[PDB]
């Protein structure tokens, strides 16, 4: 397991324009496109993203493109936090995973209202900050996911992974 790996599972593959979790139109592994509502203000920002006209539609190579960077842009902004970057780097590889998949799939404003499961993850209470982790509007529209990220939290291990 890897963070690449994880974050497959989570997130899954599609190659076609789908709405995610929160009703977004979404591509690949995950890539939000946009909050509009608007399908064609969606296929705009795919074909920025991609640099063809896409119609909709994209390869599994070009999903992974997007994967990339996306993964890459999560771990470079938890970085430039201020508020997270002391927290992730008092981690262990395994649990930094967890916080990348966390703000892959929420975003940094995303992470705003974690504040006190931040502080007990810099004091590695690991019991304390997974029931405060599962306090949030975060674990109940995405329970099934979030608990698996949870665990990776509490446990520094790759148990919910399989
Ligand atoms: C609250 C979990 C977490 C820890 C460290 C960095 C980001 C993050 O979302």
């Amino acid at each position: 397991m890897n963070i690449f790996e994880m974050l497959r599972i989570d997130e899954g593959l599609r190659l076609k324009i789908y709405k995610d979790t929160e009703g977004y139109y979404t591509i690949g592994i995950g890539h939000l496109l946009t909050k509009s509502p608007d399908l064609n203000a969606a296929k705009s920002e795919l074909d920025k993203a991609i640099g063809r006209n896409c119609n909709g539609v994209i390869t599994k190579d070009e999903a992974e493109k997007l994967f990339n960077q996306d993964v890459d842009a999560a771990v470079r902004g938890i970085l430039r936090n201020a508020k997270l970057k002391p927290v992730y780097d008092s981690l262990d590889a395994v649990r930094r995973c967890a916080a990348i998949n966390q703000v892959f799939q929420m975003g940094e404003t995303g992470v705003a209202g974690f504040t006190n499961s931040l502080r007990m993850l810099q004091q590695k209470r690991w019991d304390e900050a997974a029931v405060n982790l599962a306090k949030s509007r975060w674990y109940n529209q995405t329970p099934d996911r979030a608990k698996r990220v949870i665990t990776t939290f509490r446990t520094g291990t790759w148990d919910a992974y399989k």
